[PDB]
Parts: structure tokens; C-alpha cells; sequence
């Protein structure tokens, strides 16, 4: 079974590895220009031609892919929609690996959004690729738990592990044409967009648990959840929830050692953070750096 693969980052690398282990012949990999593994370096080491056009949806790339005669196409965290002109070239179709429990969390950054939203489970889905992103029939799915202390990077690794398992289990079935698919239930679908560093703003009126989830969702090496002291941005890199009710106004500094901020329900301890583009520091030092005192209002 011959394939053309669209791949990026760690999911891209493990998808390529899984295909090679399952005995697929990879004729070409399409990727993007740049902590993640490099699909291009993997392709190069494996002797596979690799290409990173900004937009693969060009007549000449369509023609080129056609000339490679793929049986099947895979996408493993390729970022750009691939037009029907390309997808229809492969007689056995096209499959994508998405990092959520479709039909929930279609779209961008499902790793981060499930954390933002306080989910206790997520998963990986392999589905047929169709014109609408993340919307085609499901062929395999694997559910995993999100632990209360998971952060983006730790959940990322768990999703990668799950993807490897799912692919190892499923790729042989595709190769042999055993491949039941079930349509997604559109009434159950949810979809999320690209996140910017700004979508990680901490709003202190929210429950401490919700703010904690935001901190986890974009913890290092993601860009971090943030607030301000006047013109001074600061990032909360790690936190802990103090569930006890405070009579303090949301955003009030309850204490500076440890740095504890009243929320809409409970309080949030800022365990580590940074002021602006300065270095990471413990919360008590951050408090001093920012000029906060007990009773300061954020
Ligand atoms: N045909 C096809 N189907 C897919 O499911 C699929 C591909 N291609 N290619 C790789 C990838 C692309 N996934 C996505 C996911 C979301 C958007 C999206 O919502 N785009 C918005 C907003 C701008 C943006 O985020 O790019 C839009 O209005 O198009 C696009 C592509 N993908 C499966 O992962
Ligand atoms: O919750 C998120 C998820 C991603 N990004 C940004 O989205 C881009 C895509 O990230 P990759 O998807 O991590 O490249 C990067 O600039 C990344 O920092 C955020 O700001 N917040």
C-alpha cells in the first residue's frame, strides 16, 4: 500500500513511524516550514522526499501527487485544508488523525481547549477526510483520562501515546480494506478556533478552578495565562486552587507569600510566573517584582 502523507510536529512524526512499521510505502511527505519533532528531519533520515509548499492546493502539486500513485492519503497534524482535487486521487481515500473525541472539539488546538474547558477525558480519532475539517466518518477512536494535574505538555504526550496505539491497531485494517466507518452526529459536534496568546487572559471573576484550568491549558512551553498590574503584563506559569470562600473582591491579593488572588469562587495561588518578558520566578518574588501588596486589586 502506497501513500502520500501530510504531517507536522510530533503527531506527524509518530504517524509516519506507524505507517512505516505497518509496511506502508511512503512516496512523499508534505509538511510545513518552522520542542516538537521535525517531520522534515524524519523524512530526510528515512530517505523520503519531503516538501513544504505554503499552499499545496496548486495544480502542479495536484499533478505531482497524482503521479506518485497513492493508494491512500494520511494527514497527521498537517495544518492546512487539502482540497478535494488531492483527496480524490487516492482510491482507498484519505484519513486524518485528530486529537479529540470527535465530534467534540473539531478544529484547532483541541489539546488546549479540552484543558481550558475542564474536561476529564479526551482522546484521539481517526476519520475520513472530507471537505469540512474534522467532520468525516469515524473509523477509530480512543479515549484517555485527563488528570487534574495534567498540563498542556503532559496531555500532549498522552495524546501522542494514544495516537500511536490507535494507529498500530487501525493501520493494518486500512491496509487490508477492513474499515467500517460511522458518520459523525452533527447535532453533537463542537468546534473551536485558533487560539492566540491573548485567549489566555485570566479574568478574576471566574471560579478559581476555571482559571487554574486556563493556566494548565497554556503552561510552558505554551505561551502562558496572563493578567496585568497596570501596564505590566504578568504570566502565571503554575497555580493551585484554594477552594475556601473569600469575602475579598475577585482579583484582590489575599497574600503575597504565597501569592494568592481571590477569584469568583475560591482563590488561586500563583506558584510561579514572570513579569513581562522577564524570567520565571516564584510567586512571592513575582509579587515583589510587580509591586503587589496584600489588598492590591487586579
Ligand atoms: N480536507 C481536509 N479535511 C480535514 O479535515 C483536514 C484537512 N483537509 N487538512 C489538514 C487538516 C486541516 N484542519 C483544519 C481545521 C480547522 C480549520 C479552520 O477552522 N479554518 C477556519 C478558520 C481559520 C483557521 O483556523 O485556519 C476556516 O474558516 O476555514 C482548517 C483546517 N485536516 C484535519 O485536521
Ligand atoms: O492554546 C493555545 C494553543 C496555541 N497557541 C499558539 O498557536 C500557534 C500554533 O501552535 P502549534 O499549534 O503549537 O504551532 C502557536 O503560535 C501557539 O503559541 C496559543 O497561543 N494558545
Amino acid at each position: 500500500m502506497k501513500t502520500v502523507v501530510f504531517a507536522y510536529h510530533d503527531m506527524g512524526c509518530l504517524g509516519i513511524e506507524a505507517l512505516l512499521a505497518a509496511g506502508y510505502e511512503i512516496s512523499a511527505i508534505f509538511t510545513h516550514t518552522d520542542f516538537y519533532g521535525s517531520v522534515a528531519r524524519l523524512a530526510a533520515e528515512r530517505g523520503i522526499p519531503v516538501y513544504a509548499p505554503d499552499n499545496v492546493n496548486h495544480p502542479l502539486w495536484v499533478e505531482r501527487i497524482a503521479q506518485l500513485s497513492p493508494d491512500v492519503i494520511f494527514s497527521f497534524y498537517y495544518r492546512h485544508l487539502i482540497y478535494d482535487e488531492i483527496l480524490q486521487l487516492a482510491p482507498a481515500g484519505a484519513f486524518n488523525l485528530h486529537g479529540s473525541l470527535l465530534p467534540k472539539y473539531r478544529g484547532r488546538a483541541p489539546l488546549n481547549w479540552v484543558l481550558v474547558n475542564g474536561e476529564t477525558e479526551t482522546g484521539v480519532t481517526l476519520h475520513r477526510m472530507v471537505k469540512r475539517a474534522d467532520a468525516g466518518a469515524i473509523v477509530a477512536q480512543l479515549r484517555i483520562a485527563i488528570a487534574p494535574d495534567d498540563i498542556a505538555i503532559t496531555l500532549h504526550h498522552k495524546l501522542c501515546h494514544a495516537a500511536r496505539q490507535l494507529l498500530e491497531q487501525t493501520l493494518p485494517a486500512i491496509k487490508h480494506g477492513n474499515i467500517l466507518e460511522i458518520a459523525q452526529r452533527e447535532n453533537e459536534a463542537t468546534c473551536f478556533g485558533r487560539r492566540t496568546p491573548d485567549d489566555s487572559f485570566l479574568e478574576w471573576h471566574k471560579p478559581a478552578s476555571v482559571l487554574h484550568n486556563m493556566v494548565r491549558a497554556v503552561a510552558d512551553p505554551w505561551p502562558g495565562a496572563f493578567s496585568y498590574v497596570g501596564n505590566q503584563k504578568f504570566t502565571v506559569w503554575s497555580s493551585r486552587v484554594h477552594p475556601h470562600a473569600s469575602k475579598a473582591q475577585p482579583g484582590s491579593v489575599i497574600s503575597v507569600a504565597p501569592l494568592l488572588i481571590a477569584c469568583g469562587d475560591g482563590a488561586l495561588e500563583i506558584v510561579t510566573g514572570q513579569a513581562g518578558d522577564g524570567i520565571t520566578m516564584q510567586g512571592s518574588q513575582l509579587a515583589q517584582t510587580l509591586g503587589l501588596v496584600q489588598g492590591s486589586r487586579l
